[PDB]
Order: structure tokens, then sequence, then C-alpha cells
């Protein structure tokens, strides 16, 4: 048969060949029309039924793919279809497909609701067709001494003006600056000028929106905002303006705030994924106390039986017909890989360490799974809280990653609980402490159907913070705090959880990219925020790398060292400070991680008063210069110096080679961190850099 889908997969960056291009098609320019066909043909046309009169076009194959193209799509209504001529002389029909083109219009189609002076009032244009109302788009005017930060977690600059970006949630696993993509998008912005003044302004949806910042247009910011599938609309625009500080603010009290977090969350995170046994998450755990380098968290990704993410590898059990599980139920062998679970969770615990398991909201359904994974995906099916395709079956991953994977609806309550319940056991007869809740991007589809009613063009972007607000509630009613870790999100995941910055390479751009994701986040409001320091991908990172990474995290709100799966091959690619050290020849590694990780020890009552603080000022805590020292110009060639909390600027050295560092101190009189000399603010400052220094300044108060 020959199949054709208008919107196609639905890949935000990519276009599959079974489908239109542009998906919305617009009068005037080019439309793309692909299919495929289930088996081998030697002939595909396309009819296209116009009111008037019929066409027909000869598809060619491309790479079983077939396409065709209109150069100028003329602004009619018309009707079209399939027609294939199989190998053995076969004629193939496909269904009638609609086509109703679009067009800008300029007539008050909806109302943009905003105020502020900023709003161009002739700039709306509205794309509509016969069917409804798509998209729109209208200009801000920005001035030529404005700085633009926002929409995010960016991993590209940290001033967006000049780029053409959009906000959608998207897995881009690895080199996320390279592509200008972002697991952490939010339709908002602050715009600051040199004299110290801002003003913001929040697209209020979860549709996907775009953003020319003055790329084109040199004094405007152009915005375009998805309408959503069921196209008289109403565009709501919240605007803000004073100091940079009273912006964000004002976007928080409609996103929402950072929650409260205990003192543990701000000592060394340690995590591997090859740690997939309580003798090696033990042995780890053993060295870093034998080594005076002190964790206060282990995170275990690989702790699972594989397949349900909700069972200890080799535990055994009676299985279930997809119901939750209590602690009891379970029997762990001493030869198995974990022998005693609880066992080591009390024993970390009395040592001073929490413990956080990996989750994805995901539900494998594959050939080879094992009866209670398969039951368990059966029940979620019959329960309902499943993402559903427009016909009311259950929504199959479209990604690489988990292929044909369910998706838990977590957007009701009943939802999330039934998904959660599953998981009380860990946290109420275990006594984990939180949970690592990777994912979240796996929905593609305008036309999902979700329980709260809300369609996919809506809820996809709103998943990843429905899945992380869903752990923190199954945390807070076990009498803990909500600590999630998670790496994508949307407008609203301020207030649930901490953030990393998901994927990278053991690289120095990666290093670079990374310091820029934390201060954008930073400034949307993403307050407890970490990193894979030096990167978890590939070989171990080079000594220099790991040594400047590792004295900028302990500079950063969450302090992590990470790596990534790597069947267990050699050799080892653990990112622990000995591992780096013997794989790299470089034994000073362990003395430069006992000698940081003592230094943020002792800035553990600093990182906790600016906490405080943070939370009743709505400042971040990783800050971007302009909210304390927006009047002064020179800040923006420095983007990658930052302020930790009020009083200590930091300045990561990110090049190979240095031996000597360049700060830019703002007005005020500061103090070397490790020296105590004094130097003047309002110029450039050089300090050497052995590798037990990363500059750092205080201020004298
Ligand atoms: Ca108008
Ligand atoms: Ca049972
Ligand atoms: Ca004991
Ligand atoms: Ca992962
Ligand atoms: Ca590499
Ligand atoms: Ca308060």
């Amino acid at each position: 048969m020959i199949t054709h889908r208008p919107r196609g997969i639905e890949h935000p960056y990519a276009r599959s060949l079974d489908q239109l291009y542009p998906a919305i098609p617009i009068a005037g320019q080019s439309l793309t029309i692909g299919a495929t066909t289930s088996g081998p043909c030697s002939r595909m046309r396309c009819f296209v039924l116009w009111p008037e009169h019929e066409q027909v076009f000869d598809m060619s194959p491309v790479n079983n793919g077939w396409q065709t193209s209109i150069p100028h799509l003329p602004d009619q209504d018309a009707t079209y279809y399939f027609e294939a001529l199989t190998l053995d002389g076969r004629t193939e029909t496909s269904e009638s497909f609609p086509l109703t083109p679009s067009h800008w219009s300029a007539e008050p189609v909806g109302h943009i609701d905003i105020d502020g002076d900023r709003f161009i009032p002739d700039s709306p244009l509205w794309l509509v067709s016969s069917a409804g109302t798509h998209r729109v788009k209208f200009a801000l005017r920005i001035e030529g001494d404005e700085h633009v930060v926002g929409f995010g977690e960016r991993y590209d600059q940290l001033d967006q003006r000049g780029l053409r970006l959009d906000s959608v949630v998207f897995e881009q696993y690895k080199a996320q600056g390279k592509h200008h993509r972002t697991y952490l998008p939010m339709p908002f912005a602050q715009v600051v000028n040199e004299a110290g003044r801002a003003w913001g302004f929040h697209v209020e949806t979860t549709r996907r929106t775009w953003y020319d910042v003055a790329a084109t247009v040199s004094d405007r910011i152009l915005i375009e905002v998805d309408l959503g599938f069921e196209a008289t609309p109403v565009v709501r625009v919240n605007t803000w303006s004073g100091s940079p500080t009273d912006v964000l603010n004002g976007f928080l009290d409609v996103a929402g705030r950072p929650a409260e977090m205990p003192e543990w969350i701000f000592g060394l995170w340690a995590s591997g994924n090859e740690w997939n046994t309580q003798s090696l998450v033990m042995e780890q755990m053993d060295r870093h106390r034998n080594e005076g380098i002190p964790v206060s968290v282990v995170v275990i990704e690989a702790w699972s039986d594989e397949e349900g993410f909700t069972i200890f590898r080799d535990a055994r059990y009676v299985p279930n017909q997809g119901q939750p599980h209590r602690g009891p139920d379970f029997t762990y062998p001493s030869d198995g890989a974990w022998p005693d679970p609880a066992g080591m969770i009390r024993e970390l615990h009395e040592r001073g360490i929490r413990v956080i398991l990996w989750q994805i909201p995901l539900q494998k359904t594959d050939d080879d799974l094992g009866p209670e994974a398969l039951a368990q995906g059966n029940a979620l099916i019959a329960s309902g809280h499943v993402v559903k395709e427009p016909d009311g079956t259950p929504y199959k991953n479209r990604g690489w990653w988990f292929p044909n994977a369910l998706m838990p609806d977590l957007s009701t309550e009943a939802g999330r609980q039934w998904w959660t319940e599953q998981r009380r056991y860990l946290v109420e007869d275990l006594d984990i402490d939180g949970f690592k809740t990777d994912g979240g991007e796996h929905a593609w589809g305008s036309d999902l159907r979700y329980e709260d009613g809300r369609r996919g063009d809506e809820g996809n972007n709103l998943y990843p913070v429905n899945y992380a607000r869903a752990y923190g509630d199954l945390l807070r009613s076990a009498g803990k705090y909500p600590v999630t870790f998670s790496r994508s999100g949307f407008t609203g995941s301020q207030a649930h959880g901490l953030y990393w910055a998901g994927d990278e390479d053991s690289t120095w751009e990666a290093f670079r990219s990374s310091i820029t994701a934390g201060i954008t986040a930073g400034a949307c409001g993403i307050l407890y925020w970490g990193w894979d320091l030096a990167g978890f991908s590939g070989p171990v990172p080079e000594a220099e790398l790991y040594a400047r990474a590792f004295a900028a995290a302990t500079f950063m709100p969450i302090m992590q060292y990470h790596s990534e799966f790597h069947h267990h091959e050699l050799p080892l690619r653990d990112r622990t400070p000995w591992n780096v050290a013997e794989q790299t020849g470089c034994g000073e590694l362990i003395d430069l991680a006992r000698h940081y990780t003592r230094v943020r020890e002792a800035l553990r009552p600093y990182l906790v008063a600016q906490t405080r603080q943070c939370l009743q000022t709505g400042k971040p805590l990783m800050r971007a210069m302009f909210y304390d020292h927006a009047d002064d110009p020179e800040i923006w060639a420095h983007p990658r110096q930052y302020m930790l909390g009020d009083e200590l600027l930091i300045n990561p050295v990110t090049a190979p080679g240095a031996t000597t560092w360049t700060t830019y101190l703002p007005e005020g009189q500061w103090e070397d961190y490790w020296s105590g000399e004094v130097s003047e603010g309002g110029h450039l400052v050089t300090r050497a850099v052995g590798w037990d220094i990363i500059p750092v300044y205080r201020r004298v108060g």
C-alpha cells in the first residue's frame, strides 16, 4: 500500500519521506510532496484536483520513497491522492487528502493580548486558510545598545541578539551548541540596555515558538507562534520592565519558583553508568573515603532489570499482573548483582551519602522482555494512563532509542499516581532519596491525545514538567525532599527539582558551552543546575581538561562527575579522579580532586546561605553579570564569567595551555580567593593559573 502522512514523523528539525513540506502549505511558496510504498513499484503519480481543473505529477524515487514538488503553490483548495504501479502489474490507490493552502493576512483575524511600549501595533500577520488560523507573527522593537538573554538553557552564547532560534523540547545527543538546540527551552527572554534597565516578554503558550532576534531586521525581534492543531484566537504575551531582577521575578510569578532543597545536594555527586552491581558502587564509595574525597550523593543508573526500571537486577519475586510491588515481595540472591540493596542504602546513609536512582518515562514493549515487563505494559495500556495517537491507540515512541515504547500519560493526577505508585516501595521501604528523571522529550505529533484534554501541539513540550512533578509528588508523599535530577523541561520546570546540562563529549568547546548552559538556565529561573564535569562520552578527558573542569564545577550549584555506558569494554571510562589519573598517567589529579573537594566543603555554608537569598530575591545562584552589574557595558565582552551568589566572581580557565588568565572586575573592591590580594574594580586583571587555581574573586564587604 501507499503511505502518506501530511505532517510525517513530526521530528521537530527533520522531514520524513511520506509528508508535505511545509507541513502547513503556503500559497506562493514551493510544496514538496512525498509518499512511500510498502512493496516495490515502477511508477507512482500524484493527482491534484483543484476546483476548475486537474493535474498529474509523475513522481521520482528518492532516498521506498517517492517525491514530486510544485514550484509556486496556487492559493486554491484542492484534493490529492496517489496512484502506484507495482512490479507485478497492480494499480494501488491511496485515500483522498485535503490541501488547504494558507497565506499571511494583516486583518484582525485574532488578537495579541500585550502591554508595554515595544509591541509594533501593525506587525501582526495571521497564517490563514479555509481550514483555520495556524500561526501568528508579530514584532517587538529593540534599541541599538540592547542585549537579549533567555529562551531557557542555551549552549551557543549568552546574548542571543543576531540569532534565529526556537523553543521546542528536543533531545540533541551532544554538540547542543553547534546545532543551536536544547532540552530545556522556554518562550521567554529579558532585554537589557547598557544603562542597566531591562524589559522582558513571555509568550504564554506550551506550543512551539520561533524567534528572529534582530537577525533579519536590525531593530526588530520577530516572534512566530504556533496556534496548533484545532485551528478567532487570543495570544497572551506577558511583559515587565525595571531592573533585570524585576523582570525575572515577573516571569517566576507566572512560571513558578525554585523549591527548597536539603543541604546535602551541595556536596560532590558521584556517578558512572558502568557501576551496575552493589560491589561496583561500594568499591567506589570505599575509594572516595580512602582518598579523602568525600561524596554526598551517589547516582546509580544501571540498577534495575533493564526491562521495567522498577525492580533491582536479579531480585526474585512472585510476578504481578501489573500492580505495584511492596518491599517484602523481593528476595535478593547473595550471588546476584544486588544481594542487599536495603543494606547498601542503610550503610551509605550512615556514611552521609544519599542515593538516587535513574528513571525514564517510557515502558518498553519489544520482542524479548520477560513476563513482568510485558504485564506492566499491558496494565499501563489497560489503565488508560498512556499518551494516545489520534485514533485512541497507544502512542508508540518514534525515536531510534527505546523504539515503539509506550509513554505514560502524566498529565492528570490519577495518571501520575499510577506510574509513581509502582516506584513507591523504593522510597518507602528501601529508603532512597531521589531520582534521576532522565528523558522526557519522546512525544512527537501535534495530534496526540492527553487525559488533561490537551493535544500534542501543547502537551508534548509540557511533558517533562509533568514528569518531574510526578516524581517530586511521590517523594513529598513519602516524607522526603522532592529531589529529582532532570535534563528536559519547559516553563514551569523552575519549581520541580534539579537540572543537569545533558550529554556531551569530553572537549574544551563542550566545557565552554556547558558554562553558557548554566548561566542561561539560571537566567530563566533554573537554580539548581549542574553538568557532567569534563564530559561523560568517549575516552576519558585529558588531564588538563579534567583539572580545569573539576575546578569550575566546584564553583557551580551541582558538582557532579558521570560516565556513559561503554559495554564494559576496555579501557575503563569512569570519570573518577583515580581512573582519569590512571589512564592519563597524571597522578596529581587525585591531589587536585582532594584540594577542590576540600574547597567545596568549606564553601557549603556560603552556598546554603546564598541559596536562601536566591529564593527570597528571585535571583539565580549561577548568575550572569548583568543581574548585579548591568550599568557596566564591558561585562558583555566576558560572557563566561559569572557570579556565584552575591559575593563571588568566577572565571573558569577554558583553554588548553594557559598559565595566566584574565578576568574583568566590575566596580568596587575585589579580593583574591586564594591569596587575599586586593584588586581595584573597573578593569582587567591577570592571574597566574597553576592547576590548583581557578580565578575567583570576592567583593570586599
Ligand atoms: Ca492588522
Ligand atoms: Ca504480588
Ligand atoms: Ca552499620
Ligand atoms: Ca541517558
Ligand atoms: Ca572525544
Ligand atoms: Ca520567602
